[PDB]
């Protein structure tokens, strides 16, 4: 039916997405490491829609494959997938960074999204016309700045991956979108999680024949600084 | 007030946008080369909203500038500008092309856009918060293909100008968006009404949000990769 | 024969390129609006190599078309074209710019390069294997910043036009390169001689190779990231 | 101070680079999984320069770090690093790919690159003015195509990481270049590994004040096909 899988559903924009699509009565599968926060959200949203909470680390390939294999028949076809699970770690310039932080970002922001995408593609294919993948990219995937190193690289991966995935999805009906948000809260009036939630709702309800390849959104307060000279 | 200026309002996605924003009751200035067709649309939409048809070619700096000065006072402030006037003049190999055609495209797709945006900018700035410029770019602005030459060049101009313009508009509230459509009308291509819907959504964005760019293809359209000769 | 056409040979990186290719013994066609300055450079380099100075404005399609039609037989084939004529006219905010300035920039930076390329292309094609077009782009074609508006726009045109041109030139042997310099003449900025050297290397690439784009900045120059207005 | 560390050295652009720099007499650290092929190459080049072959998988973080900390005092400063280790594992549609291959490409092309660059970065900074890092990206990092999926994402990661790195290295003198090759030999007259080696040599021998941000190079026989409509 209208079924949606959201990774990191207590992380970043995941909760706001969960709330927005619950308001619309989509069936939800919500992924989260924090079992207690996830489960409370599921319980709350359970009053307006069907929710299946899965306590799960997207880095964990085996657990993710087990979770997907064990999905109820309700989800034999999947309408939506939001790849939201991701994080930025550290402050240091690249040369004094902790490789532990770099591993975690790569495993989460890239491998996590690859696992959730590959494992769920057959169900997205099976839905067909109107199916939608929304990947959480970032302005950091395009525009370099100090300290961005791996986080930006990670988001640049996501951007190209989305475009590339569309080249493999011929005749399938499945859409793919890279949403690239700028400065969030989540007097500058930053993007709010509910703004991301509304935008993804709009993206996923696009007429079956249309694919938004990419959409870069910033607060109007945010623009580009140009170059630094040392 | 909700006021909208549209270049090439008879030409591309211009009519669809005119119709779509009339439904929402925005007051419309519509420009076009084809006077009879421009006036028939204005006459038709005048039943739903205020419309001002302006017969002009966006390439003509003096005519555009005169027309802007002569706008009625309801437009002392301007909410939206859709820079939609633009054309492609074939996909011949560059080495065989006619420089007149290349002239027409530069003057229309770049200069026409520049004139409309600069002349109207102070009115958009006067409106402030909530104001939006939508430039019509194209997928041709970033993806090379045989025969793209000048059309694609002009659309990459539009893309970069859009982003650049935002760096100049700090503190004004004015928003700038580059909309980049792919294949339009078994492909189920993009319909003009889809672009009209998309622009309405961009222009109605909450004041604090700026959609920098939005690339849209029909789902049937993807990338072919590389050619080897 | 090693024949080279250089637009704006007394502007920007143009003189440095004429000198560099002069010492390598290529025959030069050099354009410039200022006749005396152009002929002095032509006179001087005449001791090292054959030089044809043409006094013309690249915006002038008719002048440009007549000059190319009147090229001596030495130039029945063209090895190299450097599209170097171009200028900026401020970093004044867009809303307050002079449309005269903006007109001048697109006529020069865009149409000038268009007329150049189109009128000479049959001669470059007649040369065939090893022929080279080098367009002067800029970091401005890619990275947005305050007051860049039209100049960056023009340089983005140049970038896309370069790549696009390649798609029409199959079977011809002709190469096209977009060179994108940053800060030029503490900071140790790019020197005109650095550009001459890099264009020399580009035009002498083995015939089977095409450098699509090459972005060069002084090492003192990087990216500042975003600006937020409060 | 003229030392070079090359990852994936035994057969690729890798071997070509080792051989090219050996002619110039740079002192070589060569990294490779294939011990015997690696040792034979070091033995051959020991006639021309100092070589140190290190048997290693760039994916293995503990081994890379143990290898780096165990380098002779000769490499207390490091002049150049070529991050060349990387692989594609086929062109099948994403929905039918094996996640093992995706792990392998992310671990090698991203993580491997990140380990060698973080671990050696303090040695590159110690050298300072004139030091160069050359990452091997690809046309795939920028241009989508069927079956590109993870490989292209991986190369988009490399490009953005390259540019981001420059923002962290202000004041050090260290240069970072993303090189983006197209169709290679591994009647189209494709890029030969010796061409890659030639271009990296030109990059690394650049005047100290200059940074080549990126250089995309295709065989002239290669261009863009545009769009597919299903």
């Amino acid at each position: 039916s209208s079924t949606l899988f959201i990774t990191g559903a207590t992380s970043g924009f995941g909760e706001a997405c969960a709330r927005r699509f619950a308001e619309a009565g989509w069936s939800l599968v919500l992924t989260g490491r924090r079992e207690e926060r996830l489960q409370a959200l599921a319980g709350e949203l359970s009053a307006k829609t069907r929710v299946l909470p899965l306590t799960l680390d997207v880095r964990d390939r085996a657990a993710m494959s087990a979770a997907v294999d064990n999905l109820p028949e309700e989800f034999a076809t999947l309408r939506g997938l939001i790849n939201n699970a991701g994080l930025a770690l550290g402050t240091d310039p690249a040369q004094s960074c902790d490789l532990d932080d770099w591993d975690t970002m790569v495993d989460t922001n890239i491998k996590g999204l690859l696992y959730s995408t590959r494992l769920l593609l057959p169900r997205l294919i099976a839905h067909g016309a109107g199916a939608s993948i929304v990947n959480l990219g970032s302005v950091a995937g395009k525009w370099p700045y100090p300290g961005s190193h791996v986080y930006g690289g990670t988001k640049a991966f996501v951007e190209q991956f989305s475009l590339n995935l569309r080249c493999d999805l011929q005749g399938t009906g499945v859409r793919v979108t890279n949403l690239e948000p700028g400065l969030c809260e989540s007097g500058a009036h930053p993007i709010q999680p509910e703004d991301i939630a509304e935008t993804i709702f709009w993206i996923m309800n696009q007429p079956a024949h249309l694919n938004i390849n990419s959409l870069e959104i910033m607060p109007v307060s945010q623009s580009w600084a140009g170059f630094a000279i040392h």
